[PDB]
């Protein structure tokens, strides 16, 4: 009747990471000219681990991501692992408006589909933002994936699962009238339930400062298996993160699995402040991503990056964490999780696995 959704968690085996290679120089005003390198040394890492899928608007897009790339990889020993894809895009951010991938369960039949949500450049702060909302289903064309719309804006970096039934998220983002002015908390989680298969959402509260998000949750809280969530802890009692991270904290210590049992909290450190022209940057270690041999982790050229990769490497001891200065990536005000969304491998013998 009701066909069933499944989202897998981002530690789950991959069959390829997304990535829209940077064009949009209002993202990074005056300071634009690094940014493409580090896309470059963050697809290099990504392939070295798996397939990498970046969308481009043309081919001099395309001729210019492949000398950037030549110089991370000479040789070209990953090379056929990054596959370009003409996809138009107004921001690289595709962890907000990229292909959420989820399995479909239907009479008794699992098939790889892509679930759209709307995109609305996070309330609706930069424009125009209609190629962004249609990457999921550019992408699902590429692939020959069938595409399910909800019609509901959501940003991945929005919310984060443990691919077991519970999705975090944050009130500060969530319930932020700017993203479904017609919504309430309710309708929302209906909405998740539906669509995602989860069965307990777990709502944080606000987020960091210097982030446009309103909150993201990848910018502060993260799973990193079954029941254990990382979250960043700022220690100077005079930061202005030090009580919005202190409140999520504790409430996290309150919070449990669907089995009831308490969820265990791994503390990750926040790094040092950063700025640029005068603002607070959205610093932060949370927003790392996890590929298939690697987790790559934002740098902020300060004491505490070895501190978060060594606690991120002991979260996965299976896999190589490597850090990316992120120092200038940031000034768009999102690091390696944000521009990077994974595509979940599924297995068409479910009987075998
Ligand atoms: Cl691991
Ligand atoms: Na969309």
């Amino acid at each position: 009747s009701e066909p069933t959704y499944f989202m897998p968690p981002e530690w789950a085996p991959h069959a390829s990471t997304w990535l829209s290679w940077p064009h949009k120089l209002e993202s990074w005003p005056g300071k634009f000219e690094p940014v493409p390198a580090v896309f470059a040394e963050l697809a290099y890492q990504l392939s070295r681990s798996e397939t990498v899928n970046i969308n481009v608007l043309d081919d001099a897009m395309e001729a210019q991501a492949r000398e950037l790339l030549k110089e991370r990889d000479p040789e070209g020993k990953y090379a056929e692992r990054i596959v370009f894809h003409r996809i138009p895009t107004n921001d690289a951010w595709c962890r907000d408006h990229g292909p959420n991938y989820v399995i479909r369960t239907q009479d008794g039949r699992r098939d790889k589909v892509i679930m759209n949500w709307e995109y609305n450049a996070w309330g609706g702060k930069y424009e125009p933002y209609d190629d962004d909302n249609a990457v999921p289903e550019r992408v699902a064309k590429a692939q020959g994936l069938p595409m399910v719309s909800t019609g509901m804006v959501l940003e991945g970096g929005a919310i984060d699962v443990n691919g077991a039934g519970l999705l975090l998220t944050t009130t500060a983002c969530l319930l932020n009238p700017n993203r479904n002015p017609s919504l309430g908390k309710a309708e929302i989680e209906a909405q998740l339930r539906r669509y995602l298969g989860i069965e307990k959402v777990l709502w944080l509260g606000d987020g960091i400062a210097g982030d446009d998000t309103d909150g993201h949750v990848d910018d502060m809280a993260r799973f990193v298996n079954e029941n254990t969530v990382v979250i960043a802890v700022e220690e100077d009692p005079e930061d202005e993160n030090y009580k919005p991270l202190r409140e999520n904290y504790e409430l996290l210590k309150t919070m449990t699995g669907l089995d009831g049992k308490p969820l265990n909290i791994v503390k990750l450190p926040m790094p040092e402040p950063v700025y640029y022209d005068g603002e607070r940057l959205p610093a932060s270690y949370a927003n790392f991503y996890i590929a298939n041999t690697v987790v790559l982790v934002p740098t902020y050229r300060c004491p505490r990056d070895q501190q978060a990769i060594d606690i991120l490497q002991q979260c996965f001891p299976k896999r190589e964490v490597v850090g990316i200065d992120c120092s200038d990536l940031i000034w768009g005000l999102g690091a390696i999780h944000c521009v990077t969304h994974e595509e979940p491998a599924m297995l068409e013998h479910h009987h075998h696995h």
